[PDB]
């Protein structure tokens, strides 16, 4: 797709902080982009639609290619529309914002000019940030993480995309989502199924896989930390049932392990450490500061700050393993103690090296989930099993309470805010 200017685009600016082993950090000056599947989608020439509610135009995009060529991408009102702000180096997403049509939560990526994502690389390097997930109830994803996208939006790759990361284009993850509207500078629109449950959005034909590395998925009841492995490293077209992940028949189906290793302190027995209130060490109705470590091993470590309190991951003991790291041992004690092979099946904590040893961009996002009503994050899961099954219960909430329908009309005024970026070495981003 191309740009169009019936909206001006204005990305919102947001500071973080690049630390250095030298003992200082340095503010840098970002900004923060929409994806391009929030956005209006119509003719080049006029106000057509080219999308509207969750169909297609019929003479405006009859093929992939066709409505490339004929649909742009246009502006992002981000307050009023989205309901996203930024303050210095704070974050704003709010999760319904009611205007001509409703808009459910959004997905940003830093940037670091006007055309280009903002890459990290992970691997000896370590990330903070801060957090309040004070407004976040059961069935909501505050979600900070990384995915290995391309810089440009993948403009270089396919240049039937003219839009480009001015327009927040080019979006992979290890769930190799088919819901986006543009995957490689192609619509995609053969094949779309509109969702029975989502007036808004449907599946296409094709998804985008990458790799994926959840530092942060969270709401005020339970929190995990997960990678992603996937068999190709970076940003990879797939085809159909053959993409797997979130939105195909099977989600075990593809090149990208759309479960990962993940750790969520409640799920390995720690259930008072996070949490709403006194009894949690972990207060979830204040700000807290989250460190991620990712160490040369491949391994990942995890502390916490809460009212100037430090906290490291606590320990888990499963099966053989007894620690608090994410590390190979972890991953394969979890395996065997709560099921699953697709980590190891992709690579495990080796494959995943491949992927910090490389660029990754940061996304910040909002989200309720269609199709799991996030109970993975914080309620029993899967739902045909039960309390006694190991792994299963992941947090405190209601199967139906993260139902869509329901937390929309009940907590439209859902927030995340995030905070105080800082990246550098290992050990770096305490420094003034
Ligand atoms: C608008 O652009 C399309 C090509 O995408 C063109 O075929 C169409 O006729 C244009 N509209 C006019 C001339 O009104
Ligand atoms: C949970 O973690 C905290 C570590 O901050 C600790 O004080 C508490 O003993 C742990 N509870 C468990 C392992 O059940
Ligand atoms: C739950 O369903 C999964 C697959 O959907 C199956 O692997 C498992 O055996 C089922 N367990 C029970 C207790 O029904
Ligand atoms: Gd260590």
């Amino acid at each position: 797709q191309s740009a169009c200017t019936l909206q001006s685009e204005t990305h919102p600016p947001l500071t973080w902080q690049k630390c250095s082993s030298g003992g200082t950090c340095t503010q840098q000056t970002g900004s923060v982009v929409i994806d391009a599947n929030w956005r209006w989608t119509h003719a080049t020439n006029s106000s057509t639609n080219c999308y509207d509610g969750n169909t297609w135009s019929s003479t405006l995009c009859p093929d992939n290619e066709t409505c490339a060529k004929n649909c742009c991408l246009d502006g992002a009102a981000y307050a009023s529309t989205y309901g996203v702000t930024t303050s210095g180096n704070s974050l704003s997403i709010g999760f319904v914002t009611q205007s001509a049509q409703k808009n459910v939560g959004a997905r940003l990526y830093l940037m670091a000019s006007d055309t280009t994502y903002q890459e990290f690389t992970l691997l000896g390097n370590e990330f903070s940030f801060d957090v309040d997930v004070s407004q976040l109830p059961c069935g909501l994803n505050g979600a900070l993480y990384f995915v290995s996208m391309d810089a440009d939006g993948g403009v270089s790759k396919y240049p039937t995309n003219t839009a480009g990361a001015k327009y927040g284009t080019g979006y992979c993850d290890s769930q190799c989502p088919r819901d986006l509207k543009f995957i490689n500078g192609q619509a995609n629109v053969e094949g779309w199924e509109p969702s029975s449950n989502n007036a808004n959005t449907g599946i296409g034909g094709h998804g985008s896989c990458c790799s994926e590395m959840d530092i942060w998925e969270a709401n005020s009841i339970s929190e995990a930390l997960t990678p992603h492995p996937c068999t190709t490293v970076g940003q990879e077209i797939c085809e159909g049932d053959g993409c797997g992940g979130t939105y195909s028949d099977n989600r075990y189906g593809g090149t990208c392990d759309p479960d990962g290793c993940d750790w969520n302190p409640y799920r390995l027995g720690n259930t008072s450490f996070y949490g709403p209130g006194s009894s949690f060490t972990l207060d979830t109705t204040k700000k807290l500061t989250v460190v991620t470590q990712f160490e040369t091993s491949g391994a990942i470590n995890r502390y916490y700050v809460q009212n100037g309190v430090t906290f490291q991951q606590p320990n888990a003991e499963l099966g053989s393993y007894s620690g608090n790291e994410l590390n190979d041992d972890y991953c394969t004690a979890e395996e065997a103690e709560f099921g699953g092979s697709s980590f190891s099946d992709k690579g495990g904590l080796t494959q995943f090296k491949k992927a910090t040893s490389g660029g990754m961009v940061l996304v910040m996002s909002l989200w309720d989930d269609y199709y799991a009503n996030m109970l993975w994050l914080d309620s029993t899961y899967p739902t045909n099993e039960t309390s006694s099954t190991p792994g299963a219960v992941r947090g405190s909430c209601s199967t139906s309470s993260g139902v869509p329908a329901q937390v929309e009309s009940q907590s439209p005024n859902a927030k995340v805010t995030f905070s105080n970026i800082k990246f550098g070495p290992i050990g770096s981003t305490g420094n003034p």
